């Protein structure tokens, strides 16, 4: 008992050496995430350029949309497979295992590989998110300054690695709260005690968010406007949407994990067949990035359109099915990019589809289709990655509609419930469990 | 250990169906309890102010009935605690925190009817207390109650239902579902070792309680401020300075509230009769102040939309601040059933606003609005005293609905916390538990 008394009067006393270093972590992470975010936008801008210069002859621009995206893809697939295998896919599970001290943090390799490799894939128009890169890069950035200044201890090592990935998430969504919550719900060891200073996480999370605020202010990622409020006699509709998401989540997990195996056979582990395969996929998303931009890309461009209900009931189903295919194909192929963002784009489409049904069935509720989208925006995350608390806050920090707080929680929970009862698994813990077992075998 | 991790990773987030349902009934109960308590308090504040009209002529008699009616209810609160549940004294949060560490007993058969009715008299009397203390501790005991009744077993089922009630309690006391959950995973849970708290189950009970609050309390938010202006980048450095001021006042406030507990303990010396009568004084003082200067009594929720707007004078804010400091300590450090959580939101909102007004005249080029600094300083005294910034920032984010000030709310809440450490300040809830848990050993 006396241990606790001694512990209580010493709580929240993180050494100054850690707190100051966390600041320079988030600083670098932000700048890197800023530079990364601009690079893709630049590489996307140039692919857009050659299309105008070759506006005539339909099969020409379709071809040059393929190649430029295919080449950039292969440029990324190779940068990974040669110098840093660990920087393939998201990187979140890699950082997760790194906090459990079950995986290494080779920053000298990860930092240049994940960055430029991300530039190639993301810039090609592939269906990936800035998360994966920024999350892993951030952790390595924080690990880098740990090695350089030669700090010592379990606390100093686990903290700077946490703040690094935290600042990476924030600078990828301008959502500071979403980053910090992600560490204490998904990233930190969910089974044993750790010496992670939440206070230090804040500092790093702030600086990167500040760094993002410096170069992108007054221009939000997603603007949806103020959506209608939600009555109490409507909440039961949001529970159903959760249940639907609750049984589709695990299925998506089977697909994202299964496709990683099926696509693996195509190359068998060979660097050349793999790269060539990525050129087909990378070239595909660039081709689709012309004939149907809704079926490719991060998916952030369709959310405000979908939530506004500007899409049709048929178009949504098309967009949904098509994106599901391209989402798997891109991420499951081991390409350096986040699955975090495209799952935000999926549910927004699925939720809107649910809304347009609820609108015509129950006209008495005076329903706006968009509310089911914002509720269903982070409804796949609460099913796949199994971190509902981080999902809601993140969505809240990008949609700015707190008036739908109870719908968002109900759906996200009715989802997370069924995603347990239907035998689902945390897609980030599952991937880590896959590698950690493939190592001792 | 790797092969042990892989085992756990594939078995992650598989909370038993039993707890998940029992968490639902906890929040359902904690909500219904929190609603009744809230409606009970308001009814008492409604009757006493209905007696100041029946005697609105004889000014001396008016100042007499505003004292006695609040003194009887105060004494009725102090007595119910000092006699049947001494643990129901103070806030109640440190008791639940100690319970999750398995160092304190959760006597729900005593606290539940004591904390509810005891705080009812004090809060309904107009003392500077909050609905937090009652609803949280009551909620925890409510969770503990259904734990003993249905004979649930395990370290997971025990710590969870106690946390769900604690979370469903805070949520129903602010209509802030996200706040109650974060409060459990940042301040309430054991901060030093692993704990089997089903966050998913916390999520369930919180909903049900918040839902129950929605059933009764609709169309009227606890705090309506309105859409404030934005916050430019060149404005951010100011909020940091605001944070530093909070970071050095909180620890001082902690020494006061803790010290005032020791000083007021010399008047009664533990004597039940003296202590109760000491409650009639402060309660009577509060009820009196509730009529001659309302901004010196009550919770303080009413003067938040006002101060944030700017309808108060700088001279008034200085008055309200000091007066509330004196009335809060006097009414909380006395051991009355009630929290210091809510009155520290008012203290911050005022101090925040007063910093805003100064900031405006000194920097008109920024085109400031003193309401920003008010909201940016609302959940700031919590940041310094309680050392639960992630809870405050979100809590304020829920009641004020101003996310465009998330950077200032955080930046202030950082310098607040950073300076709450660099001055030797301790978490107010932890320092209190560390007293009771040490006094429990000091007398053997
Ligand atoms: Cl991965
Ligand atoms: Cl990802
Ligand atoms: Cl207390
Ligand atoms: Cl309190």
């Amino acid at each position: 008992r006396r241990q606790l008394i001694r512990q209580l009067l010493e709580r929240d006393k993180t050494p100054l050496a850690i707190l100051f270093m966390a600041a320079v972590v988030g600083t670098l992470v932000g700048l890197a995430a800023v530079a990364f975010d601009k690079g893709v936008a630049w590489l996307q801008n140039q692919r857009m350029g050659a299309l105008v210069h070759t506006a005539d002859n339909y099969p020409l621009l379709l071809t040059v949309a393929f190649l430029a995206s295919a080449v950039l893809a292969m440029f990324g697939y190779f940068l990974v497979r040669k110098y840093a295998p660990e920087a393939g896919g998201s990187g979140i599970p890699e950082i997760e295992g790194a906090l459990e001290d079950q995986r290494p943090v080779r920053w000298w390799r990860v930092l240049p590989v994940k960055f430029f490799g991300g530039l190639g894939t993301l810039g090609g128009g592939m269906v990936l998110g800035r998360e994966g890169p920024t999350v892993q890069i951030g952790g390595n950035i924080g690990r880098m300054v740990l090695d350089i200044f030669r700090l010592k201890g379990d606390e100093a090592r686990h903290t700077l690695l946490a703040t690094g990935a935290a600042a990476g998430l924030a600078a990828a969504f301008n959502a500071p709260l979403a980053g910090i919550l992600f560490i204490i719900e998904e990233m930190r060891p969910q089974f044993r005690y750790t010496l992670i200073s939440i206070k230090a996480v804040f500092i790093g999370v702030i600086m990167s968010t500040i760094m993002y605020r410096i170069f992108n202010h007054e221009v939000a990622l997603i603007d949806v406007g103020k959506l209608s409020d939600a009555p109490l006699n409507t909440l039961w509709l949001y529970l159903i949407l959760g249940i639907i998401f609750g049984i589709f989540g695990p299925i998506f997990n089977k697909w994202v994990l299964g496709m990683q195996d099926l696509l693996h056979r195509v190359h068998g582990g060979n660097i050349t067949k793999w790269v060539l395969m990525g050129g087909a996929i990378g070239g595909l998303a660039g081709l689709l990035g012309f004939v149907a931009p809704a079926t490719s890309g991060g998916g952030f461009n369709l959310i405000p359109i979908a939530t506004a209900g500007n899409f049709s009931m048929g178009m949504l189903v098309f967009i949904f099915v098509a994106r599901v295919i391209t989402t798997l194909l891109s991420f499951s192929s081991g390409a350096p990019g986040g699955i975090f963002a495209p799952m935000l784009a999926l549910g927004t489409v699925l939720g809107t589809a649910f809304g347009m049904v609820a609108v015509e069935l129950f006209p008495q509720y005076h329903l706006e289709a968009g509310t089911f989208a914002i509720a269903g925006m982070g409804a796949l995350l609460c099913a796949s990655i199994r971190a509902p608390l981080t999902g809601i806050i993140l969505v809240l920090e990008m949609t700015d509609n707190y008036q739908l707080i109870l719908p968002m929680i109900i759906t996200g929970l009715g989802c997370t419930l069924l995603a347990q009862f239907t035998g689902g698994k945390p897609l980030y813990s599952a991937i880590l469990a896959r590698t950690l077992a493939k190592q001792e075998a």
